[PDB]
Formats: structure tokens, sequence, C-alpha cells
């Protein structure tokens, strides 16, 4: 399931490789004035109708899988994205037909993120494989339901839902 | 979900709250892979409870009419670019009744050009980061495996009887 990313990069060719990326932002935002946002955190509903992170798959015409993630998010994302670089040292995990999923995390200010909200719909992919940007609700609501423990219960691609978890897990929001 | 006429629906007294949703969509010739018709934009988003849903809200005594209150919560929710179009009584397609809440469901077509600036807007709405999480095109297509695209969106969580209502103008559409 999962593995190393040296691991990883020592692998034949009938392997490739596909870059995501969970870019989030600080927030003091307050839900009704009450429910503390605490981050935003984007995610894209795909072509497929799943929830997802931007990305896409890295090609032999790329120097590094850095180099594919950055060029997959401008074209996802529009040019908001090229703000900002994704480096190795926001990688986090590498999982596995035969593909290897690396995911990453970047943290990003809020202006910098709400750029890349303004901007997404005129990126090339839009309402084509990305159908909009969402954020993730860090919180739950009144009822025990409302909020993430709903939006968990989505339809995720891939191990999306388990990158998302971890990265919360890792943000020290259980 | 009992449904309701909407006269009846009107008739009911001080003590229920109405809520009024707008389903907005322009035809689209485009094709998925160059390949796949997407036959229309249409917008829904994904609201502050996780749920998916369509645009909309709150409808109050302060509103001369449950049009105006739309109108009202389209501009707070999706910003100006809602403006340029009104929902009307022409529009509306049906009305639910638990905790007496009325929900009245409007379907409004628009021009392509129209459907996009909101989305280009919508980031600058007010509700943009609090009641709206961001928008979403509802994918129509089914595709080759014949789960993806629209079944697997179905599958996702809905609030009140959303589901109900876009397969309802789905089906009115022609859609199968
Ligand atoms: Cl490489
Ligand atoms: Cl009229």
């Amino acid at each position: 399931r999962r593995l190393e990313l040296g691991e990883a990069l020592a692998l034949g060719s009938g392997w490739r490789h596909v870059c995501h990326a969970l870019l989030y932002a600080p927030d003091p935002g307050m839900l009704f004035g009450r429910i503390p946002l605490r981050y935003a955190i984007l995610m894209q509903m795909r072509f497929d109708g799943r929830l997802g992170f931007p990305g896409g798959s890295v090609d032999t015409q790329d120097r590094s899988l850095e180099d594919g993630l950055n060029r997959e998010l401008r074209e996802e994302l529009g040019e908001a994205a090229a703000a900002f670089r994704v480096e190795r040292t926001d990688y986090r995990s590498s999982h596995v037909p035969r593909v290897v999923a690396h995911f990453y995390a970047k943290r990003l200010t809020l202006e910098e993120l709400l750029a890349v909200e303004a901007g997404a719909t005129r990126a090339k992919d839009h309402g084509l494989e990305v159908l909009g940007l969402v954020r993730v609700p860090l919180y739950t609501l009144r009822d025990g339901v409302g909020g993430l423990p709903t939006f968990l219960e989505n339809s995720f691609i891939g191990s999306a839902r388990e990158q998302l978890l971890e990265a919360l897990q890792d943000l020290g929001l259980l």
C-alpha cells in the first residue's frame, strides 16, 4: 500500500507516478461567528464526481516530481499557482494498475490561497477534468454529523481520503 | 420529503420558515476528452455542512415574495454576477416540507456566458468560505466503466431533497 520515496523512486518503467498537493492556509474566520474554521484547505470535484486533490500525472518530459507537480497545478488551478512552488520539503507520502501516488502539502497565506480560488475558473481544465474547488470543513456541527464527518462520507478518489486524514492528524486536528 | 402545492405552501402560518433554492443551468456543447458530451453546465455547491446542494437560503417576512428572497440569497451566495438575471415565478419548480420548514425549488435557464461569470465571481460572494465552500458543476454523463460521472456524483452527501430536485430537473430536461 504505502512506501518510501526512495523505494518508489526506485522502480522499473512498469510504474508511472502521480503528484497531488493539499494547499492550506490559516483562517481566523468563524462560521456563523461562533465556529472556528482554523484552516482553509482546497480539494477539487473531479470529472468522475469524486473528491480529490489538484495535480496529475508526471511524464518523461519532467526534470523531477516537483516540476511535474507544479506544472500540473498551473494547468489545473491557473496563474495564481505560479505565486508559489511546491518543493521536496512539502512531500508527505507515497502510495500504491501500477501507479505510485505522491502526496504533498504546502502552507499558503490565506491571501495566496484566495487568489488560487479566484482564478481557478480560467484554468485550462476548468469545466472539464475539474468541476470546481471546495474547501474542507474542519469542524463538526452541533448535531455531531454536519461538517467534516459528513464531508468524509462523500466519494473520494484513490487514497485522497486517507491523505486528507493523515494531514489533518499532522496539523493537530485529529 | 412530503410535497406541497405553491398556493397551500404560501397559505401556511407565521410559524414556518421558508427556504428557496435555484438550479442554474446553461446549455454546453463541449466534450470531456473531446469524445463525451457535457450537454449543460449545471451549478451546485458544497455547503458548510459538507453536503452538496443548490444556491439559496432563508426567506422571511422581510421579503416582498419568495422570488425577491431567492434573488437576495443568490446574491449573498454567488455574488454580483447573479444580479444580471432574475429567477422569477415562471422558473419555479416545486415545494417540499421536518421542523416546519418549507423548501422551494427553482430552475432557471442562463446563457453559457452568464453561467461562467457566476463561477468566475463566486469567490467574492459574502457566503464564500462560510456557508459556501465552493461551486461545482454536475457531471451529467456516465463514464465507460458505468459508475464514474453522474452516478458517483449521486453517491455524495446531499442536503434535504436536492438529489431528488436535481434528478427531477434532469428528467424534465429529457435525460433518460
Ligand atoms: Cl522522473
Ligand atoms: Cl411572474
